[PDB]
């Protein structure tokens, strides 16, 4: 087994893996965002574009993390991916509420495999996580938390109202 | 009578001049709907911009059907042009709503075609169909949906500004 | 009742209504005119676009018209459009004897209504006919006695081929 | 045998095959009309190069079915060609009416070749017919149709002139 | 319930939603097969490359199948995705055969699904696979059947060298 | 009969009515070997090209000496076509085997004709298969007899690697 693998622990290796099914399951909570508000009866193109583009920013970091496990001599391993967890979601503000929820659960995973990378002393592990993914989920979760501050204040009062132009003055389609 | 005429049968031929009839009835309901919303007491200039562009789209749709006709060997026959169904269309939900209305039932009228198309063994009126007005309108009415809704969102309490923002916002001019 | 309206009789305002459907009439009238050519047992393609153009222009004179009834405070009320006077339109001549019959008709109804202007006092509405109508009027019926004459002179003996002449070597296509 | 093979009955392989030749047979009848109207005692260029861009059409079909039948993991057999039905074809007139009578033939194969996908439930043969033939026959039949009624108003008395002016002012070369 | 559905049925609302499943399921295994051939002890580029283009591709797919959910007024409902059917895909020839099994696979999906627009004489469905499935898959089930044809010749006797020749010379990297 | 006609023996006339017919006899032999190579189960791409690209030089040949018919004032005559000799073609070594005994053929029929000429002292005959066809056929026997020594060289041992590889590395596509 592997000509290449040098310093990489099984127990690194079996976290990149759950780690793929994490953000290949968050990629797919984006799609079913993205297309819920792309129906006929809610209709905030803003919204779907906005989810859309993350859902490829999430499979596009699991591509990232498949990379490394094969520039590492691991083996890729792929799980079921389980559905997202609402089938509808709401209003724009529930809809940012739970995607932060699911960015900081990314956020947590990328930290326990640093620590555990650490515990390993796995120097390119951690130079590779803080390169692609610590950063961009700290921007992404304070831009998440602005939008949330903005659609929170849109909202009392005047909920419809406040959607609408959130959706139109803030997010892009 | 027609030294081209194939496969083409008188039933077809005569619901080809009545969709006709439809759609150029679809087209003036437009134009009307259209200089509602330019009058100084109405002045919504995105909403009459939009109508307008769909009294084209329909007058468009007539002359394809024309054309098709003629191609086919069949004589275009025109009837009377009924009047819009309304001289003032109200509010921009209204409008929308009538709109939808209409636009539905264009597409049963297509849909009634295409049966008629299948039980005449007419695969070329099936094609002619599928390539220029079923997903057409399938669009078209997904797009009138998603405004209905919006204006929908934005019209409970403070209905003058609603309307205005709706206008200013997601109607083109 | 309107805010903007100032010097516009009730009696002008109606008779911009009936213009209106007059040059719908007229443009319903020479879509007919335009697909009897494009038949496969007329096939004249040159006489066909010299008709369809026609439709489009009267279609222009009547949004014309309908802008200028809301600039001046007017409410546009539109009737039934009656379909047109001939479903086959014979000849190339025929068809060119029956459209300077329907300008004429148009060019009178400019004419009574330029008349009920001056009765009104109506500076603004004289004004717009002899900018955008009453010239484009006198041009174009000019115009088809020209081609009248032309036809005339090559349809007696021969008739078929000076009809073609006349399409290919006048007509524009 | 085929490994690609997939709801592609024997039947329509079959019908594939017979399509194939009737196409290379019309482009064959379309190369002796193209020749026969490039004789020095004929001499009709606008005649000749309309036949031989029909004989180009005609085989692009040919290839167009052979490459369907290898996507869909039949099986290419040709037969023997069969000459054309005349050695000289008359007048353009005569020449326009055989070449119709041939299209509508190639047409009525369409038709039947699409009727029998319907019964053998497939949809993938009836989509190659209407993006590739259906609206092509239709649209030529109908080119030749008007072609017809101009040469045939053209050669009533004065025959040879009509023959000339129409090859002239309506044929390419 | 939805304000834009219109011959709509339940029971292709569904069928849509399994093939978005199926379409998504066969994403994640070309992701899988990729990754494999990018393996240190496998290192077949040009496979890596081919398999991820199709992950791409169904992706692709299954969101056209999303929009048009949503274009008729349909519900996307997501379920958990099966993980890939193998971990290790073994060689380039037992690939390609796995995914020609794949293939052929949402073909017969695709199929089924037609013949119950069919059976629900819904005309924008079967319009709808005509247009962006049924040739697509076609094509794509032919080139795996030529390049199973050129591994199969390649890989009696010298297997090895047979392998990396069909990666270098016919697949793109 | 023919005004141009001059130094233009029967025999010769019969002779090149002859000579079209064996073109484009040797235009469908390729026509089918193209396509037997575009075969999933055969799946020669660069093989299916060159042969391809052979028919249409056949046909060329067979209008190039149409028209010479038609310049000389001879009558294009045209006769049934048979059927290529095989419906399979085996290998790509078969396959130029078959190609370069009809090339053969058709230089042998291209030198009788030349005796011909030569007998019926027609020096614009003898100009035009110098000038068109001897040459032409020259260098393309050459290139297949090229040809197949390096398909014969690569084919003894390793007979399926040798077919890709010649494809690959010698064939256009
Ligand atoms: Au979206
Ligand atoms: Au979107
Ligand atoms: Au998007
Ligand atoms: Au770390
Ligand atoms: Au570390
Ligand atoms: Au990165
Ligand atoms: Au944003
Ligand atoms: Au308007
Ligand atoms: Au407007
Ligand atoms: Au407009
Ligand atoms: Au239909
Ligand atoms: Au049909
Ligand atoms: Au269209
Ligand atoms: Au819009
Ligand atoms: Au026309
Ligand atoms: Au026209
Ligand atoms: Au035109
Ligand atoms: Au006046
Ligand atoms: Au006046
Ligand atoms: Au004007
Ligand atoms: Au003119
Ligand atoms: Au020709
Ligand atoms: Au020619
Ligand atoms: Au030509
Ligand atoms: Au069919
Ligand atoms: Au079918
Ligand atoms: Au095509
Ligand atoms: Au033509
Ligand atoms: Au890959
Ligand atoms: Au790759
Ligand atoms: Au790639
Ligand atoms: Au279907
Ligand atoms: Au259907
Ligand atoms: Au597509
Ligand atoms: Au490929
Ligand atoms: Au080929
Ligand atoms: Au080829
Ligand atoms: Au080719
Ligand atoms: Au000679
Ligand atoms: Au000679
Ligand atoms: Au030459
Ligand atoms: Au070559």
């Amino acid at each position: 087994s592997s000509q290449i693998r040098q310093n990489y622990s099984t127990e690194v290796e079996a976290a990149v893996n759950r780690l793929v099914n994490l953000y290949l399951r968050a990629s797919y909570t984006y799609l079913s965002l993205g297309f819920y508000f792309d129906r006929d009866d809610v209709a905030l193109e803003g919204v779907c574009h906005f989810f859309r583009e993350l859902a490829e920013e999430k499979r596009e970091g699991a591509e990232r993390l498949l990379k490394m496990q094969n520039q590492r001599g691991g083996r890729a391993l792929f799980q079921d991916l389980q559905k997202p967890s609402q089938d509808e979601w709401g209003t724009t503000l529930d809809a940012m509420k739970a995607a932060i929820v699911l960015e900081k659960s990314l956020n947590q995973a990328l930290l326990d495999l640093h620590a555990l990378g650490s515990a390993q002393a796995d120097p390119h592990l951690c130079d590779f996580l803080e390169s692609h993914f610590l950063d961009e989920e700290v921007k992404l979760i304070k831009k998440m938390g602005d939008h949330l501050t903005n659609i929170q204040r849109l909202v009392g009062s005047q909920a419809g109202l406040g959607e609408y132009l959130f959706e139109r003055l803030t997010l892009k389609h």
